[PDB]
């Protein structure tokens, strides 16, 4: 139920009843800086974006770090299988024209390219959809501890693989030191929509989305 990872930080599982405080934290410290969100307009995520993240909570695969009764970091993960490339591609279509559509446009291209259940001959993968740390607590292994917690949850659940799309260079550096394997790089300047326009325009130093996997 509770994993002390410092003297004052506790890692807890998110319950289906406590999602508002998780979304408040994400809206403050995940979405404004996450490169796909920051690289598309308007700045704030669409309802369908926020609702998709929260739809992972029933899986028991979402975790927060608590300091003095408050969320200071969070990770949102959920399962996927070999249907995910077809599903994401049709979801990207459904929302084409808006912000969530643009985000899905990129993420679907990456999912199709990586296709990790077919790639590594595994029946399923635990995919990390969001990772955020309060800026005042960054550099203190909170991202790492949350990722390790997802990996252990993945092990209990029988998953043989964890995947994550590091849209941020800081997340790429984190999972590199956790020993993840880089399997795909897509530079944002290389990803166009059908009209030939760059879909995602995030601030430097975020130049690419780098997808990593960890074998469990
Ligand atoms: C990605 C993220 C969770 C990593 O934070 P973290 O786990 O605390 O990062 P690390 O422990 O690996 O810190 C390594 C160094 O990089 C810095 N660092 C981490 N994130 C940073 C960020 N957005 N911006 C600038 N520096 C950052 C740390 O302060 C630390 O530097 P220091 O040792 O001199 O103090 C965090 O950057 C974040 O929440 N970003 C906003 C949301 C986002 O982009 N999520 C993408 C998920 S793919």
């Amino acid at each position: 139920m509770a994993k002390p990872i410092a003297d004052d930080i506790v890692v807890r599982q998110v319950d289906v009843g406590e999602t508002e405080q998780l979304m408040t934290f994400l809206l403050a410290h995940y979405y404004p800086e996450e490169p796909l969100t920051a690289g598309t307009h308007p700045p704030e995520p669409e309802a369908a974006d926020k609702e998709f993240l929260l739809s992972n909570v029933p899986f028991g695969t979402c975790f927060v770090a608590l300091h003095e009764g408050r969320i200071v970091a969070a990770v949102v993960a959920g399962p996927k299988d070999s249907h995910e490339p077809e599903h994401m591609a049709e979801e990207a279509r459904k929302y084409a024209g808006g912000k969530w559509g643009s985000i899905l446009h990129l993420l679907s291209a990456v999912e199709t390219a990586t296709d990790v259940c077919r790639r590594f001959s595994v029946p399923s993968c635990l995919h990390v959809h969001a990772l955020g740390v309060d800026p005042q607590l960054r550099g203190r292994n909170l991202g790492g501890r949350l990722m390790e917690t997802v990996a252990q949850r993945g092990r209990d659940l029988g998953h043989q693989l964890v995947s994550v799309d590091c849209t941020s260079v800081y997340a790429a550096r984190l999972v590199q030191r956790l020993g993840y394997q880089l399997i795909n790089t897509l530079r944002y300047v290389d990803h166009l929509d059908a009209s030939g326009q760059q879909v995602i325009r995030p601030p430097p130093p975020h130049e690419s989305v780098q997808t990593f996997v960890l074998h469990l």
